[PDB]
């Protein structure tokens, strides 16, 4: 896997990042995370959806570099989205948001799945914890 530099347009919501890829903007959705959403149908709003959206904003808001990684799979979902893993300084959101009891590791589809331990090993502490979702 390779690190490609990209620009912030706009935060969308917890799990989607709108950036400037390859001089195209591009809406991106992280992979392998179900992060509570402020859009959704089957609830609008979800509870913990906000503070999931305010902190991957604030992420790559702040952020002097983000760069996107995609997978050895599929690089775009059934709408159009870039899967990928975004990283902001060096820091992936992807964990971070998993980290923090802000997001689980969702169902996972191969071989999309190059990070997939180390976010479940992320999501472990963060229960063990009792962080947030996991409160």
């Amino acid at each position: 896997l390779h690190k490609e530099p990209a620009t912030l347009i706009k935060a969308i919501d917890g799990d989607t990042v709108k950036l400037m890829y390859k001089g195209q903007p591009m809406t991106f959705r992280l992979l392998l995370v179900d992060v509570p959403e402020t859009k959704h149908p089957k609830k609008g709003v979800e509870k913990y959806g906000p503070e999931a959206s305010a902190f991957t904003k604030k992420m790559v808001e702040n952020a002097k570099k983000i760069e996107v990684e995609f997978d050895k799979g599929q690089r775009t979902d059934k709408y159009g989205r870039g899967l990928a893993y975004i990283y902001a300084d060096g820091k992936m959101v992807n964990e971070a948001l998993v980290r923090q009891g802000l997001a689980k590791v969702a169902y996972v589809y191969k071989p999309n799945n190059t990070h997939e331990q180390h976010l479940r090993k992320s999501e472990a502490q963060a229960k063990k914890e009792k962080l947030n979702i996991w409160s």
